[PDB]
């Protein structure tokens, strides 16, 4: 803790809070720590939010998290690396209508600055199937390229709105205050997203990697591979392929779960 860390997301690897070095790190970082929402589809609230919580299971154990897990861990090792770390949050729109009852501030992104940086930047390695694989300058109007899909921020409010470029269109993932929250609304978020029984982290199972140089999504028993653009489809048959699917592809430790009779009928019910 960091060599706990670092090691497990393979990064080796400069320590001085450099651009290159943020790159790097929201690199090795989105490659080897997998978006998941086991713990709540069993069951099990994301309620601890402290560094030795989130160290201990995203690390120490070899699970995934999700948006406050992951955002939770990369902004505690940055501050360590002695980037200047402002948490933020924010309301996801991603394939919203039209119809769109406003959505619940359920995203937690973090504003990066570091010494003689040429302006704060986004970092968001928890958002899942379209976490931007880089940090991103905060700036308006800018369409920024990363090692997958371009992103783009733009004024929305009194905050900004976070598109990427997805086949020929931009779209809108969650939008955003740059003004800091406390640790305490971020868990408030967190309880309500775990816990909350209509709440989708709930009531399926959602995974997301990138292993390359591809997004690799799944949603319930839909695997969906997305390579320069063109999606690959996979139905996997069923509850026993999701858990081994967990553990290889998305290299989760599902048997930290830990009763893999018990995961694959919660699967079967979700799922199936
Ligand atoms: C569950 C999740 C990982 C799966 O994403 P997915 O498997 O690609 O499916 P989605 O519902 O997101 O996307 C639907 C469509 O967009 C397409 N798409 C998504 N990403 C794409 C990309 N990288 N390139 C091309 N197409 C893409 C999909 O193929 C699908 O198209 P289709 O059904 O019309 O063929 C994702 O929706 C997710 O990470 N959820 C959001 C998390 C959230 O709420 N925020 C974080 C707070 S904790």
């Amino acid at each position: 803790d960091l060599t706990g860390y670092l090691d497990r997301i393979n990064y080796r690897g400069a320590t001085d809070p450099t651009l290159d070095v943020l790159r790097d790190l929201v690199s090795a970082h989105t490659g080897a720590i997998a978006f998941e929402n086991l713990d709540p589809l069993m069951g099990v609230p994301v309620d601890d939010l402290s560094a030795e919580a989130l160290a201990d299971k995203l690390v120490d154990r070899r699970r995934g998290g999700y948006c406050y897990e992951h955002n939770g861990l990369i902004g505690y090792v940055l501050a360590e690396l002695g980037y200047r770390v402002r948490r933020l949050a924010g309301r996801v729109v991603w394939l919203a209508p039209p119809d769109a009852p406003t959505p619940a501030q359920t995203h937690t992104v973090l504003a990066v600055t570091f010494p003689g940086c040429q302006g704060p930047y986004l970092v968001d390695v928890g958002f899942g199937g379209m976490t931007p694989t880089a940090p991103l300058r905060l700036e308006t109007g800018t369409v920024q390229q990363t090692a997958l899909e371009p992103y783009r921020l733009d004024d929305r409010g009194d905050g900004l709105v976070l598109q990427a470029m997805v086949r020929d269109e931009w779209q809108a993932l969650y939008e955003f205050s740059t003004l800091t929250r406390p640790q305490v609304d971020l868990r408030v978020g967190s309880w309500f997203v775990s816990t909350h029984p209509t709440s989708h982290f709930v009531t399926g199972l959602m995974a997301a990697t990138v292993a390359d140089d591809a997004r690799w999504n799944l949603m319930g028993r839909n695997l969906a591979i997305h390579r320069r653009g063109g999606t690959e489809k996979i139905l996997l048959e069923d509850a026993a392929a999701v858990v081994d699917t967990l553990g290889d592809r998305f290299g989760i430790n599902v048997a930290d779960v830990g009763e893999r009779g018990r995961l694959e009928a919660r699967i079967d019910k979700v799922c199936f």
